[PDB]
């Protein structure tokens, strides 16, 4: 009965160091773990899977290192989205994409447009995203309508604001998984997780596998509302 | 700032009913034992330098009862009492009692105790949004001036230290629409202990879990 899972994927760096390897090694292993989790979600009837890529916090890196990184993101979308499309996955990026360079904004738009008509798993990647920022964008949209004279303050209720927060057209989030050992939401989704099962595990992201995922789904199944 | 570093704790106090059922008693008995567990937790918080303690009362008899006989005690303990939630729905008498209790203790300088009654995290955000919408309608606020910090300044308890730790007893692992905006960075501590059995060592263990966060 679990329809939408969200994941905070911590642990890549510690995993690499524990293995006597550099951080990049842990990132490559982390991406394999993403592919594995997405296949698992799709193979088991989960309708939406939302992954926390990163907040809008500045990167502790040189402008050239950042520009290089953004092109690597362009390359990953170019290399892998066609397979996701054949697998009937709808890819959506949620978050402040205006902070990206123009080229990456366009490639995200193209990847979204290519898969928008798909009816399988909806994979949401939350990039330059924050739960409070998400709610604020919705509030700003409602405030504009009040300024126009198209909405009265007293008409704003939970349902109206819900229609203006990310993913409101998808199944509500049922389960949030955070790997890496910390017990916090860290301003990932906020509005959307009001009734979600929260599952914390010490397993590091690159090691998180199908057995770990099923364990989280079992926690959800054993909930008592 | 006491050495445990925790300024504001919030608690979802579940398990009262199950606790009573386990001993062949009606739910009311569990709620009374739950009220004793509240006195114990308030006393622990106050004696351990915690700045604020926020308890989820409900999203009526036992609440009305408390205000009539527990406020005097909170006052002698230098506790500042605040009710957060939609009280515009309560009978005019309960609203007045609430107002009187807060006025009496508003100037106390010890623990601030927030009781969430007829409270919901989404409702809290929405009431803040309506306040911003009234300012937009009154011509004092432009939509694009609205940012995180501004909305933060309009949700419940914005003037107190940020919530550091949320404790939920009773075995469930969710927020259940208790505080939402406020818990963005809070340590979340879930325990199977039923609320009437939550003791000082349990409270200590929760603070130790917070101290060990990374
Ligand atoms: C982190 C990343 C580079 C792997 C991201 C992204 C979004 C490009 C991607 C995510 C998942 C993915 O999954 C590939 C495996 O197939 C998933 C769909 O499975 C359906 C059944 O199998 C490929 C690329
Ligand atoms: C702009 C973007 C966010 C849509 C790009 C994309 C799809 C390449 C990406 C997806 C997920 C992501 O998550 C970052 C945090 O991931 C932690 C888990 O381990 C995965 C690490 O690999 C992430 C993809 O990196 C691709 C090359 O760099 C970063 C970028
Ligand atoms: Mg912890
Ligand atoms: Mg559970």
């Amino acid at each position: 009965g679990c329809r939408h899972v969200a994941i905070i994927m911590d642990g890549n760096g510690r995993w690499a160091k524990k293995q006597g390897k550099i951080r990049a090694f842990g990132h490559k292993a982390g991406a394999k773990s993403v592919r594995r989790a997405v296949s698992f979600a799709a193979n088991n009837g989960i309708e939406a899977l939302t992954l926390y890529a990163f907040s809008s916090e500045n990167w502790n890196r040189p402008a050239q290192e950042v520009s290089a990184l953004m092109e690597l993101f362009v390359w990953a979308l170019d290399s892998e989205v066609k397979s996701l499309h054949r697998h009937n996955v709808r890819l959506r990026i949620i978050g402040d994409t205006s902070r990206f360079n123009s080229r990456l904004q366009e490639r995200i738009r193209k990847s979204e447009a290519l898969t928008a008509g798909n009816t399988g798993l909806t994979l949401n990647i939350a990039a330059n995203y924050g739960g409070r920022w998400d709610i604020v964008q919705g509030v700003r949209q409602l405030a504009e309508k009040v300024q126009q004279g198209n909405l009265q303050p007293d008409q704003i209720d939970e349902e109206m604001l819900n229609q203006h927060v990310c993913m409101h057209e998808l199944a509500p989030v049922d389960l949030v998984i955070r790997t890496g050992g910390e017990h916090r939401i860290s301003n990932f989704l906020l509005w959307q997780i009001a009734y979600a099962e929260l599952y914390f595990t010490d397993v590091l992201w690159p090691d998180f596998d199908e057995q770990d995922f099923e364990g989280a789904l079992n926690a959800f199944a054993n909930r008592e509302r």
